[PDB]
């Protein structure tokens, strides 16, 4: 049953105990699939992040493979770097880069962002999504919560628990996964869907950065989901705070027809993204700076 998973892991993971070089573990967080900790590296004095998870008590064990097997070795400035993974008892530990700035979701709830800062975030996420989409990877869970910030103000994509690899021969997936408010129409349709569901989800994230919340966030998840499927492209509640430039950009992401919805490739050219400021424009927005 479970020790078949254990055995496959032992192919992948680096062997040996990461306690041979890691200590002063401290809990950051948790999102059901495991606990997450900060730990110090003895040899060098640096901090890392460590996701730990017991193999037996995982329920969508399938997904546990997807982060490790996909995320292992993708080189990208705007993606969260995995260092190693280890088998430690009946537990998988994954060691990652530690982003000091935390999630963007902390920022969008408390403050409102200007367009320079919005453009930067979008730029970073589109750079990363273009490559991931250039190698078959649909993230399938884009939202402010899965964006992390360095102290420099750099933006990196993470939280690949739900990602899926896709190819020339089977170019779509069926599986109903994601966060409701952020899921595309076709995904709730139970239709086959491609790497464009990232783009809709991104659009919903822009509405997060401008409004503070996504559409229908008052509703229950089941209500909101028919609403996104059935009804029109949702709209910015604060349309008046927003450029015609950004408004255009946004109208090319929230296309309900998937066919004519735009692409990381395409969107990387748009005039909206030339407003993007450097990493330093983002710093002030953080909790140490607020
Ligand atoms: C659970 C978050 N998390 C991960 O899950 C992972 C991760 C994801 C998938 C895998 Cl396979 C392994 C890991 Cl290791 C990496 C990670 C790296 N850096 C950070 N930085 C960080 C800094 C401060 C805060 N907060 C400030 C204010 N209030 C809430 C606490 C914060 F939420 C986050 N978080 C990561």
């Amino acid at each position: 049953s479970h020790e078949q998973f254990r055995a496959a892991l032992q192919l992948v993971v680096d062997p040996g105990d990461p306690r041979s070089y890691l200590d002063n573990f401290i809990k950051i967080g948790e999102g059901s699939t495991g606990i997450v900790c900060i730990a110090t590296v003895r040899s060098s004095g640096k901090l890392v992040a460590v996701k730990k998870m017991d193999l037996r008590k995982q329920q969508r064990r399938e997904l546990l493979f997807n982060e490790v097997v996909i995320m292992r070795d993708y080189q990208h400035e705007n993606v969260v770097e995995m260092y190693n993974s280890y088998l430690v008892g009946d537990e998988l530990w994954v060691v990652m880069e530690f982003l000091e700035g935390g999630a963007l979701t902390d920022i969008v709830t408390h403050t409102r962002m200007n367009e320079e800062q919005i453009a930067a975030v979008c730029l970073a996420v589109l750079q990363a999504l273009s490559v991931l989409h250039a190698q078959g990877v649909i993230h399938r869970d884009i939202k402010s919560d899965s964006i992390l910030l360095t102290h420099d103000g750099r933006v990196k994509l993470s939280d690949f628990g739900f990602c899926a690899q896709v190819s020339k021969e089977v170019p779509r997936r069926k599986s109903l996964v994601g966060t409701p408010y952020w899921m595309a129409p076709e995904l709730i349709s139970r239709l086959p869907y491609g790497p464009e569901v990232d783009i809709w989800s991104l659009g919903i994230m822009v509405i997060e950065m401008v409004d503070g919340e996504p559409p229908y966030f008052n509703e229950p998840p089941l209500k909101a989901m028919k609403m996104i499927r059935d009804n029109l492209p949702p709209r910015l509640k604060n349309l008046h705070k927003v450029s015609p430039s950004l408004k255009g950009f946004l109208d090319r992401l929230l296309v309900r027809d998937p066919a004519q919805r735009a692409t990381a490739a395409e969107l990387l050219k748009h005039p909206f993204l030339a407003k993007a400021g450097p990493p330093a424009s983002i710093v002030p927005l953080m909790r140490q700076n607020r």
